[PDB]
């Protein structure tokens, strides 16, 4: 009763269109704007990867990239950057929205800023 | 290990037929719609976005069923309703849709997610008899 219990804050979510080449962001909640610091215009049309930066863990990025292309739902905690250049730890959950026949045309992303000590716990788990 | 998200679950059981409304905006207008909702209703994105979902309703739509959602919506309680909707061409179908409010850190509903589905005639009769029980 933790990983899901805390993460439950859902006002931070995006929707992406997989039918467009780089699975770009087609919708972002105002909460996502608040969290990331970006305007709607500087988000829409872009792959969510733009939040990442120098100190972002590449091996973590690889894990979700694979999860997404394989269509499996997963969550991941990695280092993200705001509009201004500050960094927060992002625990986000990505889930593919399958049509009646099982094809993914949209994806849901739910983002969460997590504390330092919780991030350390989540990252170490990923290091296995 | 993995979350039981109100939003994620509502969406996964949606069958690519859903919308997102913005509660902060006047009259809780649709700010996103899946292609599934597009084909179902016959409207284009330009004919949908910025509008309240009530535009799918018409002369025969049960005003009682409508009252049910309106109430559940103002009280921020998740519910599903089966009412008669009208496509852009004016043909009718029975819509069984589910709506769930999304709250911010302060508990305020800032977004709604709706999940619509066309139901067969025989199935509708069932859902409606059940619906009528509370009266
Ligand atoms: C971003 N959230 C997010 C939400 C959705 C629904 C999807 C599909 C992806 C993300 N990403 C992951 C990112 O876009 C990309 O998939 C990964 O970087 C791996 O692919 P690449 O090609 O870059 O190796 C999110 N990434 C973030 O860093 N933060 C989020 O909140
Ligand atoms: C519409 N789906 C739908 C989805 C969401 C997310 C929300 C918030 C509402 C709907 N409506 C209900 C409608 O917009 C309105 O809230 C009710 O009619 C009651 O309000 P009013 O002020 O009009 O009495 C949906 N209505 C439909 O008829 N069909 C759906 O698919």
């Amino acid at each position: 009763s933790l990983v899901k219990a805390l993460q439950m804050a859902q006002q931070n979510f995006v929707i992406t269109d997989a039918s467009l080449p780089d699975n770009p962001i087609v919708y972002a909640s105002r909460g996502f704007l608040t969290l990331t610091g970006y305007s709607l215009d500087q988000i829409l049309g872009r792959n969510c990867r733009f939040l990442q930066g120098p100190e972002t863990d590449p091996r973590a990025v690889d894990k979700i990239r694979n999860a997404i292309t394989k269509g499996v739902d997963t969550s991941v905690c990695l280092l993200n950057y705001r509009q201004d250049g500050t960094t927060f730890w992002n625990l986000f959950f990505v889930a593919g929205l399958r049509d009646s026949k099982g094809n993914i045309v949209n994806y849901v992303g739910v983002q969460s800023k997590v504390s330092e000590d919780y991030a350390k716990l989540l990252v170490n788990e990923q290091n296995i």
